[PDB]
């Protein structure tokens, strides 16, 4: 019944909106595009510790599970694909009821070939069944990489990409749209929904997070932490007995109780940023970078949770802490 | 029963391809129009296309489908009136009251008597809930583009809706640093499937060329849609809901004239696949006028008996036949 950001409830209600807007959309698409599916094999599981793209797999995790569709199979890397272990498990499948899921987030582009090849790997394995992609980034710089993995769409028009933000929608369609179908849906980890639970239960140890690249301890009564989500690694993660869903699982409830662990969160990470927004904890986030790695997405769908104690990006750190005593003596945290 | 009968596994999934459109279509507004009561429709087609008839009419089911009365219609700048339109909403709360902008293709070098009421309109009633239906938009002119992007910088609450990728492109290169930019289906797809009229109409003709080999016996005409009209839309004393009506249900008549259709305008193609009368679409323009459209919504229509685009007229002809021995209509 209460507020999702309590100090700044007539706002948060925009936000909440949006963030259901977001949830029924995803749903809605692929509802329609996983009809008749009941088993998955999931390619590109981020075997790693970026704490937003683990956040990406307990989300899809969600919405296959929401669907009534099974996880039959998961790949990381080439190093742990086999062929010959995945044609015997969808061997007793009947074709329309399998779907290869490419694990979404930013892994479509100059930066991720190895990504991409695992891609063309397991669809020139198994080729002809309903093949998408969660939600993704996408961008080339470079002509001669995107010539190069545009022929594994070019050959397989049954592929479904979905995109993540307009830019990536743009370039995806004036990149492989004559043959691929081209979707633009909102990012993965929003059906997870609102998640206040995780941030009442977290204890307060900070008052402010820095997650971003950078000092100045402007003493307004404010501790504060300089922290890196990337790097560290909660210990099942580091075991390579452990499995996939637990590294995913472990990965994505760390990330979010370090968020919690503050009032207000200063961040350059787009997942950290949508983490916030989910759990209620108000925040501001910085820009820094050409690109648009926040303000893609951000300008495609969170207009509605651009609010004073919800979330506000700024050009620099220095406008974020500028702006965070504003908040202060408002008392938006 | 399926909605191209005689290409039944295909029609399913074309089904369900209009069935996403509609429910996006839903989920998007319902959204966007929350707390809404009372609309002005802005941009009304008094005019006798009907494709633009139809989307009315679409219009009008879906703010019906949200309980949202349509208070107040404007068609050009020579019937509104900004004294009558303030009387009507004076006694509605605010947050109650929402000004649509009419969708369709009337955004862009072409239509600047479009863009000049909504211009008034805005400026008479600034900082009310005001949406667009989905819009095609394109200027090749960057000096009209300037003049027309002032409107939509000076009101940043203006929401902006398109209906196809290369509109969105455009719509948020340009317009995206202030206001919302949406990219839903076209409206009309919000009528769902309507295969009564295609079963009430009956069958004058064999196949319907409405475009820029004869016998083997099938009969054919070469009419073209615009032009003619309705008496009633003729008739001065109507009303716009009524011209609209009698539009929209002519074309679709029009249409289910025949068994197979040949057409290179939009909505001839998405009224036919709601209607689910088997057609070849043709893009023989530059600009994309078919294929912006059915490449961002229409690629599970894009099937044998159902519906199919070509480059020429005479590829169509050619496909139609394959389409005769095969029995898709
Ligand atoms: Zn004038």
């Amino acid at each position: 019944k209460k507020p999702l950001f309590t100090k700044s409830p007539r706002n948060s209600a925009s936000c909440e909106s949006t963030i259901t807007l977001q949830s029924n959309l995803l749903f809605t698409y692929y509802k329609h595009y996983f009809a008749g599916i009941k088993k998955v094999a999931l390619i590109g599981f981020p075997d790693h510790p970026n704490k937003g793209d683990s956040a990406i797999y307990v989300a899809e995790k969600k919405l296959l599970d929401a669907l009534n569709i099974e996880v039959v199979y998961i790949t990381a890397q080439e190093a742990d694909y086999s062929a010959s272990e995945l044609k015997s498990i969808i061997s007793d499948i009947p074709r329309d009821e399998f779907a290869l899921a490419f694990h979404g987030g930013g892994n479509f582009g100059d930066l991720y070939p190895d990504h991409q090849h695992l891609r063309e790997l397991v669809v020139r394995d198994f080729p002809s069944f309903t093949t998408i992609s969660f939600p993704q980034s996408v961008w080339y710089n470079e002509q001669q990489l995107l010539e190069q993995a545009s022929i594994l769409y070019a050959e397989n028009p049954n592929i479904t990409l979905v995109t993540r933000d307009r830019q990536s929608y743009g370039f995806a369609v004036d990149a492989f749209g004559k043959h691929n179908e081209v979707l633009l849906t909102p990012d993965i980890v929003f059906f997870m929904g609102p998640i206040p639970e995780i941030r009442e239960a977290t204890p307060i140890t900070h008052d402010v997070l820095i997650l971003a690249r950078l000092d100045t301890l402007n003493a307004a009564n404010l501790t504060y932490s300089v922290e890196d989500w990337l790097l560290w690694d909660p210990p099942v993660a580091q075991n390579p007995d452990s499995s996939f869903d637990d590294r995913g699982q472990a990965r994505y409830e760390a990330g979010a109780e370090f968020l919690a662990s503050a009032r207000v969160v200063i961040t350059d990470r787009l997942h950290a940023h949508i983490l916030s927004t989910l759990m209620g904890i108000p925040h501001i986030v910085v820009e820094n970078s050409q690109m648009g790695k926040i303000t893609n997405y951000h300008n495609t769908w969170l207009h509605g949770c651009t609010l004073d104690g919800v979330s506000v990006v700024v050009d620099s750190v220095d406008k974020a802490l500028s702006l965070l005593l504003e908040w202060n003596e408002a008392g938006y945290f």
